[PDB]
């Protein structure tokens, strides 16, 4: 519904071979006509030194994400997208486990989207919060 | 001058394994009386999958910065600091090189610290600016 491009999670996943995305093991899990789900690993690739999650590591998975629904939204044969402004809340502290983030769009203009991105650990309590502004650009 | 533990470039470069920041290879490199610097490559460690830097890794660089500031301000006996809000705007794309943070304090309060966090690739041009809360928390 959202969508112009139908999600395919298998492409999704291997066009981040040699990025970020591959290196810190974020995996798209789902997909509905509202929303596009994706995981992280909580381990040593995502912690910062004192064994938490590093709070930048929540805020890759959330600019991943929104970064995808736009592309899955545009007219990629006259249309990229690249972040604008991102901004987040570190609501929870996680150790281990995986964290999920749900993107939802807030609005799809023609210059500009803006994604609203919610993050929990394995015991589904909000973890972190974000919100993307993503820029619409002529190829 | 900012400093309550002087800042020690080995200390904060070892103190990264076995988390994100060795994984995505920030270095700090350097300080004085009012700063703190660090830098991370732009490649594939830190690309996005149309091969500019991902946004987030800018908000991980800016956020490993400030985190470590706010840890070299407080007294470590007592109180640890956790990232509480961050934000940014993502001024230019980088392709290669490297990305370099400079961190400088905004406000140090008590229970929270705010920091400015400006970014830039080898051309000197803006690249990103953030702004990162911290909040102070008793041990």
């Amino acid at each position: 519904s959202l969508w112009r491009q139908t999600p395919d999670l298998e492409q999704l996943n291997a066009s981040q071979k040699n990025s970020i995305g591959d290196l810190l093991g974020i995996r798209f899990e789902a997909f509905d006509d509202e929303s596009l789900t994706a995981s992280m690993p909580v381990d040593s690739r995502t912690h910062q030194p004192f064994g938490l999650l590093h709070g930048g590591a929540s805020v890759v998975l959330a600019e991943s994400l929104g970064s995808m629904a736009s592309y899955l939204c545009v007219d990629t044969s006259q249309y990229y997208c690249v972040g604008l402004e991102v901004n987040a809340n570190h609501l929870r502290g996680l150790r281990s486990g995986r964290v999920t983030a749900v993107a939802r769009a807030i609005h799809l203009g023609r210059t500009t989207h803006v994604w609203d991105i919610r993050l929990s650990g394995d015991d589904g309590k909000p973890s972190c919060i974000a919100r993307l502004t993503m820029a619409v650009v002529p190829l």
